[PDB]
């Protein structure tokens, strides 16, 4: 596929492929609709099709999808604008995954009985596969998961009954764990705890009932370590699973907004000291407001060291959205690319456009440790590109699934019934791109390129306007795909000057319900605040001058914010064509602001 | 109002019969909303040009594209289920979904929008509050809400935990400010009604977040709640719930149900009561209406007079209804104006908008008792993906009282949420599910003019299966062998066995009965057209308890039989297709299903 054309894969911000989807989509609902005709006699017949009430209620349902459709065209944010809009959402999404739904659809198969509906049955399994090898795990499964909320659910619920087998395999016959103090069975490795239950046998059953799906012990499990910025799915999977938010412990973010890895540590050993366990850390690939990949490899070697002196701890990942990134990593059969021919591999795939380092380092180590992970949170709906909803999962070692399930796919999971075209849309976007350098790595590579095109642009952006002068200052050189930063007037400390600046800008720059004038530049906007932040953003507000005193005062920093994910802004050509008007539209909006 | 509404207009249909509307109703929104981004708001330049269509890379690229899509269409087709056929088709499944709702989804899909934050798509954000006001309305809440769930297991999930986070909320109240419960003893606040538990929480006003706090959200006082009631049958999403949610399997309480295998009141009543003495709290009651293998609906009405009574000995559990199946079939009973129609009016107004084609009792007066007290349930699930024939992926849940949601939200008057991802348990969600719902709900308004029609289609036809079947004999090698209906329906699910005339070996009942299955069923490459297609189930003492006895023993077997066997295998339909109302329609396809039947029993016995 080293010729993959992306532009051919999207129905285009302009429509500029709508005719093929039109075309595509007409062919695969004719063969929908020649399949239910090919027996008798027919229910519906010329004399129904042609009565009066027949065309009456032809005509309501007309009328409903023409209000349907008044308020979808009018009450809609206008569509993404490459090269204009630099904000925080992405609606576009890959045309063989909406193909794919649209066809699947039609038989409305559901995906808990493998009955009702074999084949989308099958491409979830596929599916499962396939997010496996991405992630590196030789023996482990995984499937589409409503969201990405009820995927780190799903890992929490792990987590929790896996924590819990020591005990209950005690309870039920003692000599599985003959001699293992009650400090040893909470700290056992969970590739241990599975061997264990494997050698229970029969006995899993009885196992199972003793286990945290009887409800006892659940605050004995031990404490949910989080980044201090986790995404709020985690305080309400820690409410919902039953271990609690009083269970959930903040880690505090270093200046890279990435989890500290000596604060984790020494939590961890805090608690160990008290023999307090701990159930589990997140680590996150792909933060929420700042795309920052965590130190996944530095957990994972803290987790051998601590291991040592006889502490273990389930790690889970959320990537969220940084999960299809793996693919950058993947070589046309799916190993791991080694570090230093990264960058040739790329060039080959055309993976990016120049051939410079692109990827840091500690990201490509973060990375490359997935496969340590014992769960994995990744969602097709966000830099999968398949249309809402679909969440995965992704499990190290597919007899974990035996910990959660009931008395087949439908035994397995968390939910209940689920659309089989959800499967067939996710399994579509899959065999059009692989999950490697020769699919996906090239979708996450434009996005990538051309985040590092507007970072590389803001970073020296100045502006005169109403006798006062201006700097841009971004945030920090992305990780993965998100750009943010300040404006700030030169010379001036007062921080909420500075959040009214950004805020009024951001006004300036954004849509408000029934816009119809285009505009030249759209942003996105956040504050990262004391109480989730912490003295993270500390380093980089007193580099802009501001004062430690200056930063409690105000309590917030406000950024502009940016998640690039359109794949057309790679192209030197293409970006270059709107970084003169981005300037230009950046001095209106500041104009407008002090004027 | 809408009294001639044809339903037949509403379906592409099991032969694509109105395939061709499809297809052109499809292009046009297509079209239009191509056109939209196109146009809405003009642009220059555009990124893809004809000179990257045309060019060896781009074509190469839409020819690897089409070798995918071919590949899922030959899968698809040549490993699905032949297509169910009203007349033939007498089974436990339906894909057939309403043809607005599907062109509603491909539709909204375009824009791709995500309701989990109103910002983002202000539009379908709006028809999903709507939606939930239309739930509210349909169950009669004058002050309740409801959301679209990703599927119904879990918003029996979300049930569960509003009733173990309401619960434990004056507890929290007390641990925060004693004041608010002065005077109340642990036992008192363990049996809170939840309106008064609500009023308490408006009343803490501004220290509601450090209550939450210290509620069920903690992870503190779970053991504590008290014990979850469901009839023994119970969906397996109750037991997974209690699970997920932390109180526990062990906190499950199964309840026996009857032999019209609904939950028995009496033994709901027995077990409260047992529990109480012990000073042990009741969490709350399932009460399903529709349940999985015989569409029974429990007496929902003696559930909340039961609740009434001992309210006066200081016992208080909040009541969650299970209307998965069984939800939309509350619209049989409002009229044009959302009010609930008085019982002995019922045939009149169905009469009058065309609900039923005859003019006679289908529904059971204890089936109208139970519907009618849905409104005293806290909370409630319904499906529009069952029988609100809207495509899945699509649940529902429906709460009495708005100000519940403040129990379980977060933040990351009653207007519409900011981020409804905060009052929801589930994440991100398509915008595109909320438009298919919401389309279905405005071609067929949630009463007698809209789905009324549709599920009395769907009922009349169950009771023309039901009577076609009750006086059903055969002559098979030698061999007199009869059908044996199990109960008349409280819904649209209808079950009978097979049985050889004086053969009482129950065994030998069940192994007929299976081996009848396996001659009416499909299988994966299925191409020869069955004239009769049938489901199957067992039911069996672990999970039915005693509730088959008096059945079984009306054909004769022995209570020795029965536990000997300890199982009775049914043959199942649910009768959805809503083309069997119709005398003509059905008429001709009795003697043909006859013809199978014999058919397939001489093959059994041969
Ligand atoms: C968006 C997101 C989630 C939740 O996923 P949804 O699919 O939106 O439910 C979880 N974690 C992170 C890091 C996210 O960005
Ligand atoms: C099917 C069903 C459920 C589960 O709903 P899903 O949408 O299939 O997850 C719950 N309760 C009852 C009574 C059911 O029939």
């Amino acid at each position: 596929l080293k010729d993959l054309d992306l532009n051919a894969l999207f129905i285009g911000d302009k429509a500029e492929n709508g005719q093929l989807y039109k075309d595509l989509l007409n062919k695969l609902v004719d063969e929908h609709l020649g399949w239910r005709k090919n027996s008798d006699p027919n229910m519906i017949g010329p004399e129904d099709q042609n009565s009066p009430a027949f065309k009456k209620t032809v005509g309501h349902m007309k009328t409903v999808l023409d209000q349907l459709s008044e308020r979808i065209r009018t009450e809609s944010v206008p569509w993404h604008s490459a090269g204009r809009y630099w904000g925080h959402m992405n609606s576009e999404t890959l045309m063989p995954a909406l193909l794919a739904y649209n066809y699947a659809m039609l038989w409305n198969g559901n995906n808990v009985a493998y009955e009702s509906s074999p084949a989308t049955s099958q491409m979830e399994e596929e599916v499962g596969q396939e997010f496996a090898r991405l992630m590196g795990y030789d023996y482990g499964w995984g499937h589409i998961v409503a969201d990405g909320s009820l995927a780190n659910l799903e890992g929490l619920w792990y987590a929790r009954n896996i924590k819990s087998l020591p005990f209950a395999m005690k309870e039920v016959n003692p000599e599985l764990v003959a001699g293992k103090s009650d400090w040893e069975l909470l700290n056992m490795p969970t590739k241990e705890i599975m061997d264990l239950l494997e050698n229970a046998g029969s006995q899993i059953d009885e196992v199972k009932k003793r286990s945290a799906r009887s409800g006892k012990n659940l605050q004995r499990l031990g404490k949910w370590l989080v980044p201090q910025t986790k995404h709020y799915s985690w305080m309400k999977a820690a409410d919902i699973i039953g271990i609690g938010l009083d269970q959930v412990v903040p880690v505090p973010i270093d200046s890279n907004y990435r989890m500290d890895i000596q604060a984790l540590e020494s939590i961890i050993r805090k608690y160990a000291a008290e023999k307090t366990p701990i159930l589990g850390v997140v680590g996150v690939a792909g933060s929420t407001e700042e795309g920052a990949v965590d130190g996944i490899d530095k957990i994972v070697a803290l987790r051998q060291k601590l291991q040592k002196e006889g502490i273990y701890f389930y790690l889970h990942v959320d990537a969220a959205y940084g999960g299809y990134a793996r693919a950058l990593f993947l070589d046309e059969d799916d190993q791991f690319i080694p570090y230093k021919n990264l960058q040739k591999v790329h060039a080959e795939n055309h993976v990016f456009t120049e051939d410079k380092e692109y990827i840091k380092p500690e990201v490509y180590a973060a990375y490359k440790a997935f496969d340590q992970a014992e769960s994995i949170t990744i969602d097709p709906h966000k830099m999968g590109y398949v249309p809402y909803s679909a969440g995965g999962i992704v499990i190290q070692d597919i007899r974990m699934r035996d910990t959660i399930s009931y008395f087949l796919l439908g035994a397995y999971i968390l939910e209940g019934s689920k659309a089989g075209a959800t499967a067939a849309s996710v399994w579509a976007a899959h065999h059009t791109l692989p999950l490697n350098v020769t699919g996906y790595g090239k979708l996450e590579g434009a996005s990538i390129e051309g985040a590092h095109r507007y970072y590389d642009f803001l970073k020296n952006l100045k502006f005169e306007v109403a006798g006062k002068r201006i700097s841009v200052h971004p945030l920090i050189s992305p990780d993965f795909n998100m750009v943010d930063y300040v404006l700030k007037e030169d010379g001036n400390d007062d921080l909420i000057e500075m959040n009214r600046l950004n805020h009024a800008f951001y006004e300036q720059a954004s849509y408000v319900k029934g816009s119809l004038y285009g505009k030249e530049y759209i942003v996105s906007h956040t504050d990262f605040a004391i109480p989730d932040y912490g003295d993270s953003p500390l380093a980089f507000v007193e580099s802009l001058g501001f004062s430690e005193v200056e930063w409690r005062h105000a309590g917030k920093v406000t950024i502009i914010r940016a998640s690039v994910m359109t794949p057309y802004m790679n192209q030197r050509e293409n970006f270059d064509y709107f970084a003169p008007r981005i300037k230009k539209a950046i001095q209106a909006d500041l104009e407008k602001v002090y004027a």
